[PDB]
């Protein structure tokens, strides 16, 4: 509270790891279903049904142009891709299982750097 100060992590390092976790994201052999944002003229039934489209190339916008303020908000758009993947396909599509793979690759690399 006012005048009354919790430390605090170290987070001075957290722009460059979290744009490392991204580079281990981006070049993922099932990463492909999410490098650019859907095609929302193409695909039907996206547009109306997933709110908040999130991509890979569009976090990597945001992370160079300082547009994420800490690393949870970073976190809370790379599991938006995963959740909207869910949403959308089925458990056992392709797309569906890369979704679920990648998910569990990305918590692994975030416990490993922050927790
Ligand atoms: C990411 C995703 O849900 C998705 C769905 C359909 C596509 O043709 C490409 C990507």
């Amino acid at each position: 509270s006012m005048s009354v100060k919790k430390p605090k992590r170290d987070d001075s390092k957290d722009l460059a790891l979290c744009s490392m976790i991204l580079t281990e994201m981006e070049t993922h052999e099932d990463a492909w279903p999410f490098l650019l944002p859907v095609n929302l003229k193409l695909v039907p039934g996206y547009k109306k049904v997933i709110k908040k489209p999130m991509d890979f190339s569009t976090i990597r916008e945001k992370l160079s142009s300082g547009q994420y303020p800490n690393l949870e908000t970073f976190a809370l758009d790379v599991r938006l891709v995963f959740d909207n993947c869910e949403t959308f396909n089925e458990d056992d599509s392709d797309i569906g299982r890369a979704g679920h793979n990648m998910r569990k690759y990305f918590e692994k690399k975030w416990t490993d750097t922050f927790k």
